């Protein structure tokens, strides 16, 4: 099994909620899409989003980064010294995790396919279906509790609120007008994305409890750099905390787990830079106790599908934040993992199962 | 591939140097081997030898744990489902680390199979031949000196020698010998196995280092559960410091690392309970930029073989402790890792390459 | 036992002496090397060379054909029902025998792997050793003669010459040099390679019997096509003649047995699509009192590696011409037969005994 | 795995119903039972009854031959050298193709063992079960019709039917009359056995067809030696012809086919000597697009499980001819295939399947 050629081209995909960001509105999903072919003429799936604010990249960083440093480095090894290749796609640049990710993408694809097996079975196995939670966009309260309660009938139990960016006040009437449409029947995960001071978020996190909302889990309250203001929620409440931005790496994992500034970990490949990185992440968690979620980007079903077979993979990551593909006005890919109602069910084919641009 | 059935038997293997417990005189070098069928006609070989002293594990506890527990949870189970039967394994029972080890040795063996892939390329295949050092038996500081200079003759450029038995004076006098007779010819590691206090671990590697002795590492200076004094003679040496004894498990490798107690870790598959341990603690040194070593207990070919797979995979395992085949009078098994001088080469069929007794 | 892999590999063996064809020069052998990994721990190689003018297909060809067909047709199937496996191979596509041979190599070292026993003895084990030709290459009579001496004193008594490019003349005058040179002992296999019409044939091989040049065998006197003058030939000469191209599959070596067109038959697993065709053939030719021999393409141990534990086996199957490997500057192969002057070797591990790359 | 001890016993399991010869009247179906001992415990499993007609072989030829000549052969022998057995038991002596039989099925039963697998599966694992035809006795056509609707009721569709001892007209009303008590649910295969003259079989098939009765095939219309009659009779006719005794070996296999002389080959262990000879013959035909059967002398389980093996294994035998065991009033061996009906299906364990006596 060896790589004979790396190319790269880029997809628009409509969204069916076009968001504004600081400079303007998006419209449509970009990523690079990256196709590693091997001397078996199988064919490996990768892609990459741009994450600016996230990670930094975009979608020329990205291209740039494949073309001059991972292809020339990757062209004609194979796969059976794995560990050489995953070492060079890692140090051969500093960041561009997006960029390694895509790659490590369509390697694992292609190692996958090599041993004859789905790449969940082969990372592990654990589960073959798993339920992704879907995100209920902002809105006035009452809007949001209708689309929640709808969300609900068909087959979501989990759903995800944004909050942090209006006032806390803002936040609770949201979060209390939802559970007036579901009541537990559905669990509420927040994600304030760096949005709170520490002591500005254990007081929003505690006027919850105090109203009894029963928030399931809360990810980054604070900065991503503020490791001492994580641990200060997590220490100060009862609802579990959890890392995202604060952990992209093993590295990172092993900081916030050593200092015990969370309760569980958010895993996305782009993080991570791939696959490599998210297993060890978890692996590190599992030794730990602590549970592993594992979510992504504004992806299309194929950067789901790498990310949906690590998550089916291990025991420890329990929870799945999978609904981007949904987001989209379209499918652009053949083959994958398959959504009826809020389960996701693993393919059988070797490797991603993806087959192909779709038609 | 499923597992159909799992049997056990012992062997003993005659030592070419006998050597005394504080209960008797042994002779032969005792194991229990493990050979789980799988229903593709696979055959997955392990050992498991007793180490009342350093694990508790004897060979009866050893077997009546494979057979009450491990092998009623095995049988029937398919390996597309790895995840699952290596939580079983490590979770149905607490220590019997060995039985647990000699088990997994035959799982990932078959694993390796169903992948078609040599064991140490199924785990990353970083380099197929790897140097083992050689034990210079503990006698007169003259003997020792002569031994020195036979195995290095015989290409062995790395030698392993017990200290910490008798005073600071004879450990010194006997290491100076050696010197004395093969100059800077060779590399010296030391395994002190718990046998001296912090402070006095200091001091004597100090003296030894004062001495111009030019010591590559020592091993387990003090107490395995004393970390604060492992770490203070990891902090007042300049000499590195290697936890043996003090990391069995990836939680107890966690712990070392995040003290920062000690300079390496040697992990060994006994120890860990099996492979999927030993690459949690050697994942989890590499993201703190602490190399790791691989030995083992008194085992023939097969355990070593394991043992030589799994450190030949990884970039972080750069020294390998892998003499104990070199002590028995006979070699009992056809196949898995070749040696020569003291370059040992991994074997190119699917798993350990253990093709079984010797014809 | 189920088949999870399927792969092939290209390789160049650099030659010992190049030759040139129609529109090159050629300096290394090519190959596509075939693996196939089961379930069961076992790994089966198989090896099949490209040939543009004996059966047509290239290098590109052979890798497509196992790629595209052969590898989707096999990847997850089990070796419990080997007849079905075998048909399916040898009809999913029409001819590109070389692909379907390489497979089956694979799929029989797999085979007797499971069952743990040497290629040749699942198959009859009917020998351990085996003699070899060498072949010498064609120069001036006073050069080949040299050589041909050369291969005798190194133990060779069994000598190829390939005739039918040049006159006629040429070719006596450079084998009545060299069995002048070493003596009427020693054996003379002549390859006539299709060049000969049946009448220029049947004078050739006369002339040779006039000069006492006691020729063992001539393979291939004329077009493959032509079984009617492949027959002339041998209905006209004392010398007897081997059919090679003109029998590539079973039906093909019926044809030419119940006509009696010849009086040997030369067998390769690339014209046969492997070795049960291979197998019916000698089945076939034994049957009717037809011995044979067993050839191969330019191809390393790997191939004839297989050739030789097939023709090992078989009582029916007493000549040998593996000398192939013997041509390249290196063995890139670790295990399979040994040599030991013109004495091949059969190994004693299972299947063929194929350990890796060298 | 080799051969420490070679044993035989003779056995008479008394027929459901009895029938006469030209000399005496038949009570018992008697054969031979070999059991060959390897060095690994195992034990090897041959039978063969006499056939003073069909092959000339009696109760003490066989015995004699095996004791005499093939035993002492055998002795000492490893079945790595699979090839050189054969040869031996099949050159050793002329004829004697039952003696020869019993032996290669108790070779066959140890050399699948030995590998560890279903001696079908061994031989190909083309089939796990197949459908056995079932006998109708010759008598009144009301009684041969009662019978037929009876045995169809039981799962036999296949039946077969002896004719060309009596008058045409005769054969005709006997199969007349099982046409009009089962119709179209059953296919009918019959077997003249050699008793009719190249233009008396042509008439008598050919009146067959005007009858609409719908004839399966017929087996051996004339005269064993008559092959050019037997070729008038194939091309004269809609009707498949079978091949019977005309083909015993694999030579005369090639003959048949060769000359094109019937459309199908009946293929009989006893006939062919063993299992080696069975393969070469099916082989052959399966290159020249003639299906073949495979059938029995009057045999136990043990027999008809061998055969069974071989059939079961082969892509090219699409019909079976195995209701022997089913005329015995008991079986007295435990093991082998077993019957549901007309399905016959093949055991699971290593070798012919069959334990020792029942
Ligand atoms: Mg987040
Ligand atoms: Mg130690
Ligand atoms: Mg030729
Ligand atoms: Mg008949």
């Amino acid at each position: 099994m060896k790589i004979i050629r790396i190319e790269t081209s880029r997809i628009a995909v409509p969204l069916t909620k076009p968001f504004k960001t600081a400079l303007r509105t998006v419209y449509t999903a970009e990523s690079v899409i990256v196709r590693i072919t091997y001397d078996s003429g199988a064919v490996g799936w990768g892609e990459a989003p741009p994450t600016l604010v996230i990670t930094g990249d975009s979608m020329d960083s990205i291209e740039s980064a494949i073309h001059h440093v991972l292809k020339p480095a990757l062209l004609g090894k194979s796969l059976a010294g794995y560990e050489a290749i995953l070492h060079d796609i890692q140090h051969l640049l500093t960041g561009n995790m997006s960029a390694k990710a895509a790659v490590e993408m369509a390697l694992y694809d292609g190692w996958a396919q090599m041993c004859g097996l789905p790449l969940y079975q082969m990372l592990g196995g654990y589960r073959d279906t798993l339920e992704t939670d879907y995100t209920v966009s902002v809105n006035s309260p009452e809007e949001m509790a209708a689309d929640a309660e709808n969300y609900l009938k068909q087959g979501f139990q989990t759903l995800k609120i944004k909050v942090g960016k209006d006032d806390i006040a803002t936040d609770i009437a949201r979060i209390q007008e939802i559970r007036k449409r579901v009541g537990s029947a559905v669990k509420l995960r927040l994600d304030a994305n760096q949005g709170w001071r520490p002591k500005e978020a254990v007081t929003a996190i505690r006027k919850m409890e105090d109203a009894g909302l029963g928030i399931e889990l809360v990810e980054q309250p604070v900065h991503k750099d503020d490791l001492a203001g994580l641990k200060k929620v997590t220490d100060a409440t009862d609802t579990p905390i959890m890392a995202d931005e604060s952990v992209f790496t093993p590295r990172q994992a092993f900081e916030v787990l050593q200092t015990r500034s969370a309760d569980l970990i958010n895993i996305k490949l782009m993080k991570a830079g791939g696959i490599s990185g998210a297993e060890k992440i978890n692996a590190m968690a599992e030794a730990c106790g602590v549970e592993c979620m594992v979510g992504s980007m504004i992806e299309t079903k194929l950067g789901i599908t790498a990310a949906a077979h690590f998550a089916a993979s291990k025991r420890n990551i329990t929870r799945f934040d999978f609904d981007a593909p949904l987001m989209l006005k379209t499918d652009v890919f053949n083959g994958g993992i398959t959504y009826s109602g809020s389960t996701i069910s693993m393919p059988g084919k070797p490797g991603l199962g993806i087959i192909g641009a779709a038609l």
